[PDB]
């Protein structure tokens, strides 16, 4: 499956390189450039459990997720991984909590202590 793929190939993009943020490249987007701390960025997700329960999808509403790059207003683990990432690419993460909910988790949808897996589409970057 994805999950165990990323578990086998996927590279540690953790500054610690505890294994806590696990990334694929499963398409390749264009140029060289990646998102500055402070880009807004533009994305597509999916996201599961590790398990594969709780299947959550933006493009359930036609609407690109938005967010500012590093400013901490989405887990540890997109900040970490969107950073990576070229318009135009999309890659799968697997999350150790210590990088997502943590032990609170977000219940009753997140569980304390929950791996988590996304594919991620990025869309565009723009500067502040
Ligand atoms: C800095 O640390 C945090 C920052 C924010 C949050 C809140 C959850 C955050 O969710 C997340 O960071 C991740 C990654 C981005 C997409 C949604 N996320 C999820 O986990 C979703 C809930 C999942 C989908 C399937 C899963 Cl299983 S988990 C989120 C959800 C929905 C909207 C949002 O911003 C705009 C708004 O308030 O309208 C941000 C949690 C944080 O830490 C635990």
């Amino acid at each position: 499956g994805a999950p165990a793929t990323v578990t086998e190939q996927g590279e540690d993009i953790t500054s610690k390189k505890d294994r806590g943020v696990l990334k694929i490249v499963k398409r390749v987007g264009n140029g060289e450039e990646t998102p500055m701390i402070g880009d807004k960025v533009y994305v597509h997700y999916k996201g599961k459990l590790s398990n594969g329960k709780k299947f959550d999808s933006s493009h359930d509403r036609n609407e690109p997720f938005v967010f500012s790059l590093g400013k901490g207003q989405v887990i540890k683990a997109w900040d970490i991984g969107v950073a990576t990432m070229k318009k135009g690419e999309i890659a799968h993460l697997l999350i150790k909590p210590e990088y997502a909910y943590g032990s609170a988790g977000s219940l009753p949808k997140i569980p304390s202590n929950a791996t988590l897996f996304f594919e991620i589409e990025l869309l565009d970057f723009k500067g502040e």
